[PDB]
């Protein structure tokens, strides 16, 4: 599929069925998407919503965070599991403290320079509360992309992460990028699932390669 259909398709579906009116949504800043990315990156949404809540309560700001005691962040965290996220986040947010007075970084490299903050989650920040133009590549969006195009191999190889983030590049636009970003999320999560994907509510059945074959178990590839 030529990647301006891709992008035209993707953003249309968006504008009538994607998901605008999650928290970190609404008056968006580059704190909020910041916590709620580490949040979403092992936990459901429904889980998530409530913890998120009670920490926007609790540290209005990422200073606020910085400050508090660990062992305050570690109990507000009870229950979202994979705690490393938790001693990196705060971490972070001390980072932001000391390097850049507090408010949030606005540049690719100093946002990737933060603890728990990789190449995608730097890229998702910056284009979510931003719109500046950078691609993501979390699960969601690589199985979307594996499938449409029919990218074979384990991502775990090096060629093949490099090939799936160069079609990223390719299909995310400029503008509309905040929207482009959350709807490709929003297809992982609801639509292209890793079992018996709803190719018919896809916005990109008519161009996808795995669903003209019925071949969708083959992409990604799994670890050999
Ligand atoms: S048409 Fe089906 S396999 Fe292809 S991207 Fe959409 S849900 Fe995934």
């Amino acid at each position: 599929m030529q990647a301006s259909q891709f992008s035209a398709q993707v953003l249309d579906w968006y504008d009538k069925y994607g998901r605008k009116t999650l928290p970190w949504q609404i008056d968006k800043t580059p704190y909020k998407v910041w916590l709620s990315e580490v949040m979403l990156q092992q936990t459901q949404v429904a889980t998530v919503i409530p913890y998120f809540e009670r920490f926007m309560a609790r540290f209005p700001t990422v200073t606020d965070l910085a400050n508090a005691p660990l062992d305050e962040v570690l109990h507000l965290w009870t229950g979202l599991g994979y705690y490393a996220r938790a001693r990196n986040l705060h971490k972070a947010a001390q980072q932001v403290a000391t390097l850049h007075g507090g408010k949030f970084p606005e540049t690719f490299e100093e946002v990737a320079a933060l603890p728990g903050v990789g190449r995608s989650t730097a890229g998702a920040i910056l284009s979510l509360s931003l719109g500046k133009h950078f691609p993501i590549l979390d699960g969601n969006v690589r199985r979307v992309l594996a499938r449409c195009y029919a990218v074979s191999g384990w991502p775990g190889k090096k060629e093949v992460e490099n090939k799936l983030w160069s079609l990223s590049e390719q299909v995310t636009p400029a503008v509309g990028v905040e929207r482009f970003n959350q709807a490709m999320m929003d297809l992982g999560a609801m639509i292209c699932t890793r079992s018996k994907p709803k190719c018919s509510l896809c916005p990109l059945q008519n161009g996808c390669i795995a669903a003209a074959n019925n071949s969708w178990a083959l992409y990604p590839g799994k670890k050999p």
